[PDB]
């Protein structure tokens, strides 16, 4: 039954085939997207139609495709030829990764560059880095992808901790050949190693940590069906997994009572973003749309019990295709378990004797995907209480450069003669709302503060307002933490036990959204990334806030153009699009690989039920 | 030798034999408030002097005495009569709380009300509740309590369910007077019971939670050494207990190498309000400051194992005195444990072929209070990477009040004919800094965003601004999460290994502040929670932001009076003040029980390490 069941071996297999049998997948095409298409509204009536997506590079420099497959009938739906320039690059190929490196290396302005430094071009490592759209008319419809550089000492070196500035190459992948050398001339490499494993840096490894022992003698009490479908204290929904997205979760409902309620019909991180915010020439281009551009699910880390997921663990196994059409395991590449989440409820009563104390949980859905030098995990939570959360946690290796000599206002210093240009980590939430169904509206609440005089004559009374969004050209929206903005997503037509609006409260942290001046390139790209909430009417074709291509994409896709329709979302089936971010200013502390940090948001309910839903928590 | 251990039941019972000695301490005397003080700056080859301060109560009518012991020595160091229709009445009693029911219920005035209502004076429970400073002449030099009635159907009734509306009632607690019954008119008392443990309204309990078993076969990681004394993970400190502030954390230094390194002297919760936004006058007058007014430590709960906290659990069981000068102990009073606290840092890397895990872990020390209908948990959180963080976690039942018939643009309806009114709960957190030493300062950091142009052509560039508070009169500040304002606390005299100024960064969550037009006694009152941050230069007598003695007393001590003084904090010995809070709308999930909901705060080191302080950190 399933039609939000994980893609199997079987389907990816036969999309392959499929689309051999039919002529579009010969041994010069290679996939550079594909997943499984969600099934339509209202198509649990009718039987099952598994739809696969695919995108289609040709390394021989003819047009890419775009490609929908059946694969429950083993047909073709369409197949579309792009034009690239108009529409956007292919995401990159994690085959393009080595390209870079290989094409400067016999490359003689590339050569000139290292010699001039002295250094062994065998030992110089090249980030394949996304290229962006700038001042360069020869790389509109053409597969570019910028170099910087790095100096790998022996195998096992962190080459991270020694940038080559003052250099940067740009590159066509398909052509096989180097546009443009640009050496705005030498700066002194960093001479220190960043090797986090080498016991002359480490020191001796503590002795002091005793261990901590997390076990369930009788099993997780949340139950796995269907290969994907989740049971757990009250909540149903589904895991999904897609090579961008990564982790998506489908069918987000709570059971209240007799009553399975629907709350979100699809939750993902659509896209996320790291702007430089560094002047120089060498950086200044530098924008990694690691969902967009570079796929972040294709790179989910295989977990390791006890190391990355502690406790009593089950794991799910997605499947994603190679650059062929091959079927490849992401071994243990999604945790589920349940934790332990402190007091959940506690009051001692004077006057009636009674103490009651009553202890929190949280399911945990989880992935760790690693970028070049970024790692980031991705993290659901769905609390007892109904509070659904989000966390998104970086680390990894900091991005470097030289520190320029009299210091800088856009680079940190990590060590001697090591920079680390200032950056943001700016993710997207789409969710797709649903509750109590589809009919839904968004209204943005405010604290009101009153003044004193007739009415107040304390002075002490304090009131909230709400602003319904009635249509998408009102529905770009900014946070005001001073006044406690918040936004709720209810249901006009369902309505608790007082007679008030079903409700959840989206409660974001409020940090800075995107830096970038609004005339900048990347304030066009990534657009979403400059207002902390957005809200859509759902399209079936509106799955980005940046649109489906955006590698080497100009402005003209994405939420500024479908906030343009000018939609009624008033009491309608619509999505809520949250940005959010992280701030970075490189500490001394992140080097030479970087403790956590975090960043997410949370739904709480409100007026959702008709008393608190954890009532029935035992001691 | 230990100067920072916590009192002994023996010290106490000494306090008690000096004050009697010296004629302090007779049959009419009662301790309203006695803790120890903290050692002076400087002292070490000077011995112990052991020193107490004292809050003495006079049920004859007297004038109460604030009184200052060396226990060490035998004597009275010093003691004085207080004035407090000037300084402030001493905080309430606990022997108080029964006396507002008693008088009332052979009240006249109060016996007509109730009998308009039709309520049983053996069924009406009331509230004890602080009186501030309004209108009422007479009140001033008078210990007064105001009443607010709850129906309690039978003994172990939640009262809560069924508040009086349209009655209150002020009573002197020293006269045993009822001063004044006010009766607006009749309410219905709202008739649904709130008994989160009766099976009709729990319905059947849940069977579905399996367990979660969490144990340290080795024991745990940290030592207790002195009664109070931890050290952990690099980490020392000693924890405190006063019976007005509860856990205070003295001493929080880490150990670097060979060096221990100061970094807190002293962490505490000097202050905590909660102001009511109903302008009625039934409750406009309502604002609880638990710490000053009630004393939070000494209702802290004695906390069960494996209930209220979970794991390989240490306990300190603090001692408080009695009314009478008596010992008592609060068993199980404070929890010491540490946990898992997921990923601390992780790289896969495509050059090196190196995949690195490690996992954080986090000390936490919690105690839990309960006042009236309100529970509160304060935790205190260490990292293994050098962050420092609180939480508070409110709990316990709303407090409530009838809803109006057609609403209330300050009340929320919870059931029918239901309401509770809105109100914040704001804290104020007292950072006596000791980066590297006591030589520090602070800096207001901003995020700069930078026009696109001459040095910035792509307009990607981005920066910061840190601004220095020289003196008190600048060191008042407000919060600008759109900028993403922090502030930095910093050692000018203590370079790292890059010769930048060693420091640590104040992280806040940017909720709203005090609500309150600012004309109001509470804005003057609770005049600390207008402003997100204050810095104040060190003084042994500015201890808590409204001044020792809060109760019934209007502005003119506390945090505005000290900051007149303008005194040197570039570089000096200084203490840090941070406001914040949750406003709270309740909602009906929050009754009959309110689920936990959360504030803080943190700290983070910001070049204080030479590079990251956890590369020791085993696999
Ligand atoms: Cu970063
Ligand atoms: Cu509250
Ligand atoms: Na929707
Ligand atoms: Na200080």
């Amino acid at each position: 039954a399933s039609p939000f069941r994980l893609a199997s071996a079987g389907e990816i297999s036969e999309v392959q085939g499929i689309l051999r049998t039919a002529g579009l997948l010969g041994p010069e095409k290679r996939i550079a997207y594909l997943g499984v298409l969600d099934p339509a509204r209202g198509a649990g009536s009718e039987a099952e139609d598994r739809r696969f997506r695919v995108f289609i590079h040709d390394v021989s420099g003819a047009r890419p495709q775009e490609v929908t497959v059946s694969v429950t009938n083993g047909t073709v739906i369409s197949a579309v030829e792009l034009d690239t320039a108009a529409t956007g690059e292919l995401p990159v190929l994690e085959e393009e990764f080595e390209v870079v490196e290989q094409l400067l290396a016999t490359d003689e302005r590339w050569l000139k560059a290292l010699a001039a430094r002295n250094l062994d071009v065998s030992k110089v490592r090249v980030a394949p880095l996304s290229a962006g759209v700038f001042e360069y008319a020869e790389e509109r419809g053409r597969r570019i992808l910028r170099g910087l550089a790095f100096v790998q000492d022996f195998p096992e070196d962190s080459a991270w901790a020694h940038p080559v500035d003052g250099l940067v190459a740009y590159v066509d992948v398909v052509s096989k050949e180097v546009t443009r050398v640009i050496d705005t001339g030498v700066f002194p490499v960093p001479a220190e190693h960043g090797n986090y494993t080498d016991p002359e840096l480490t020191g001796p490894l503590r002795t002091t940590q005793k261990p901590i022992s997390i076990t369930q003698p009788e099993g997780p009490s949340f139950t796995v069906t269907g290969g994907n479908h989740i049971e757990w204290e009250k909540w149903s929904l589904d895991v999904g997994f897609d090579v961008r997205e990564g982790v998506v979760l489908h069918n987000i409902a709570f059971r209240d009572g007799d009553r399975l309620r629907p709350i979100i019909n699809r939750a993902s991180i659509a896209e996320m973003v790291v702007p430089y915010g560094d002047p120089s020439p060498i950086r200044s281009w530098q924008n990694y749309f690691d969902t967009g551009e570079y796929l972040v699910g294709q790179y989910a880390n295989s977990l390791e019990l006890g190391c990355d997921c502690l406790g009593d663990i089950t794991y799910l196994s997605p499947v994603i295709s190679d650059a062929f059409g091959n079927p490849r395991e992401i071994r243990n590449g999604i945790c589920m378990h349940e934790e332990d989440w402190g007091i959940l409820a506690k009051h001692s009563d004077l006057w009636s004797g009674i103490n009651y104390t009553r202890r929190n949980r949280r399911m945990v859905i989880s992935f760790f995907t690693t970028i070049g030098n970024y790692d980031y995990g991705f993290y659901w939570y769905l609390y007892l209480d109904g509070t659904i959360e989000f966390e998104a946690k970086a680390t990894g290796v900091v991005f470097t450069s030289a520190f320029p000599e009299g210091g800088s206002d856009n680079i940190s210093q990590l060590a001697p003669g090591l920079g680390a240009p200032f950056h943001q980590h700016i993710f997207s939430a789409r969710l797709d709302m649903a509750i109590d169904g589809f009919t839904n509206r968004v209204e943005e609440e405010d604290v009101v503060r009153q003044t004193m005089g007739p009415g107040n004559e304390r002075g002490n009374a304090f009131s909230r307002k709400r602003t319904v969004l009635t249509r998408e050209s009102e529905a770009v929206r900014e946070a005001d933490a001073r006044t406690g903005r918040t936004w709720i997503i209810s249901n006009p037509e369902s309505k608790n036990r007082l007679n008030e609006p079903v409700g959840y409260k989206l409660h974001a942290h409020n940090q800075p959204t995107l830096l970038a001046d609004p005339g900048s390139s990347i304030a066009r790209r990534a657009a979403f990334a400059t207002k902390d909430l957005w809200v859509t009417r759902y399209a079936d074709d509106e799955r980005y806030p940046t649109g489906d291509f955006v590698n080497q994409h100009s402005g003209g896709a994405g939420l500024p153009s479908y906030i343009a329709q000018d939609r009624d979302i008033d009491g309608q089936d619509i999505v809520v699009w949250h940005t959010f971010g992280l701030t970075h200013f490189p500490r001394v502390e992140d080097w030479p690989i970087m403790p956590v940090d975090t960043v997410g948001f949370k739904l709480r309910p409100e007026g959702f039920f008709d008393r608190s839903p954890v009532l029935d928590v035992p001691a």
